[PDB]
């Protein structure tokens, strides 16, 4: 009953946060087994940020310069690389609480949980969506890189994101644990912008199937379309293309509401064309496109 | 940079979740020193939920007719005791988990982090208000009663709700940890109804403040307002009217913003008249009221 926004439990993950400081700047890392990982431009000053020549300012820089501290407790560094955009500092120590994990690159349409942290210590935690121009809408403050975004399957945790820099638009912008961004983007301070922020056509239909199995049904309609003809209309509205992969993915979906995919697609074609003419659909106003088809059936079901 | 619904790290709780089982009826407690909290219909069969006598059936159960377990680990039952619509299951073993925490029943308008759990495992995260009429409106399934809710202040956790039942229209209503409902719901199956579900306005204030904090300026107009004026209009549209104190409480954001509070409300009195004309306020077609004022100063300062 009732459906929500709703992040993974955050405890496997908090007691991997440490703070690590370089010069003036300060950030968070992530500490599994005898790896620290945090943004590279921990290393940056004030000035350096707007064309760093990282590899330069990296000669300059010795294992003992950077401070890593969990907790009230200082870790010895005992080496350091740079993969991509992130720093992996070697420590004297194997982090006790590491959880069984792994390091994925996650496709735009994927959700993940966001840990934000400050200082190392975790502050909040909330979801977030891979949105097809590889930026995310979270929330964070300066001293929040390093934060990082994660899934949850039983046991493991997947790293997906580790938090870099904020776009104009206010969206937010960041790496992998292997340090590749998602999207063009770079860690400088220049002149980079987002691009069209596009709506994930299958994630909205997923979050239209759960109002649904949450007695919200105000939206059905008599009508059906087609694929070709349901994509003409949602292109006009910057809406994701729809795919037979999407179909297949909402099939599920689809057999335990008795609602045809293209049923309900024709469905959202109308609240496109028409508006929600001021009501709302699981509370929102708004057609909500950070649900994947995994996330819907997850929190219908009771997954833990 | 940005602004998201956002709830505290979850771990101090997730140590503290144990599975509670009586006869056939399995759902959550919570595990505090020697103490086990858990909804006292865990009792209950199918049949007796609809008109118990929590009294009478509990004459019929012993300590080991409660089976609670903490991960793959039983628990011995050494004592019970009911109070008010808890029981409390006296077990041989303090939790060595068990944070530094507080029991506190919250009022309406506050927040509050649920930690939503199945056979006593954590399943996922999200942030809540006490509602006016009180109710929450989360996302319970069959099975997550003794769920529980909480806010965190440094290093103590405040327990403020644990999940009982829902209601007819999809909401959600519960105890403090003393077992007292908040509102005028019973832990029976019988008619009863929520009550008009008010708007919590001094939040929907907080929030304005916030849009204005992260650039999202476009409804601020060139009108002030009286406090009196204001709620004339705004009760109109079942806005809890707006005090003095609520006034005092949105000081430090009205001073951090340059924008006196009563400004603000002729902003909200015009939005409320004339809608949103399609736009969005933070990626919302709504005007959201589950954000206090603390809950905003915390989020744009970075506290953890
Ligand atoms: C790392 O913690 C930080 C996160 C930004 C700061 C405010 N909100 C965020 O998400 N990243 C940077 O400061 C980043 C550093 C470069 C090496 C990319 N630069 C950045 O995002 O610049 C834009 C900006 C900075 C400060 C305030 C507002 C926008
Ligand atoms: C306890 O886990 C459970 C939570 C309900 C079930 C589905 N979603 C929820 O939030 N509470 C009850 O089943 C409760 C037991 C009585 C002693 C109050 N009764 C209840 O909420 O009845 C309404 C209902 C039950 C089952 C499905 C849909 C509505």
């Amino acid at each position: 009953s009732g459906f929500r926004k709703m992040a993974f439990p955050s405890g496997k993950v908090e007691g991997c946060m440490v703070q690590v400081t370089c010069g003036t700047t300060t950030l968070n890392g992530l500490w599994l087994d005898d790896v620290v990982y945090c943004p590279r431009h921990v290393i940056c000053t004030s000035e350096d940020m707007f064309n760093p020549n990282y590899e330069d300012l990296l000669i300059r820089k010795s294992n003992h310069n950077f401070l890593v501290q969990a907790g009230n407790v200082q870790l010895r560094v005992i080496g350091h690389s740079m993969q991509n955009c992130v720093l992996k500092l070697k420590v004297d120590t194997a982090n006790p609480k590491t959880p069984k994990y792994k390091f994925v690159r996650i496709q735009p349409g994927q959700t993940f949980s966001v840990l934000a942290c400050y200082n190392g210590s975790p502050s909040g935690v909330y979801q977030c969506a891979m949105r097809p121009n590889f930026t995310i809408k979270g929330s964070f403050l300066n001293g929040s890189c390093g934060s990082v975004g994660f899934n949850i399957d039983y046991d493991c945790v997947s790293f997906c994101y580790m938090h870099h820099m904020v776009l104009p638009t206010g969206v937010h912008a960041g790496t992998d644990l292997e340090g590749n961004f998602y999207g063009p983007f770079v860690d400088r301070q220049t002149a980079q912008a987002a691009g069209t922020d596009t709506t994930i056509t299958v994630n909205v239909l997923a979050w239209l199937y759960a109002a649904v199995i949450n007695g919200d049904r105000w939206f059905l309609n008599r009508f059906t379309t087609t694929l070709n003809d349901f994509n003409l209309v949602a292109m006009k509205y910057n809406y994701e293309p729809l795919t037979q992969d999407h179909v297949d993915i909402l099939g599920p979906l689809s057999a335990q509401t008795g609602i045809a995919v293209l049923d309900m697609c024709a469905s959202l074609k109308e609240l496109l064309q028409n508006g929600m003419n001021g009501r709302t659909i699981l509370g929102s106003a708004l057609l909500e496109d950070e649900f994947t088809p995994f996330d819907v059936v997850r929190q219908c079901s009771g997954v833990t």
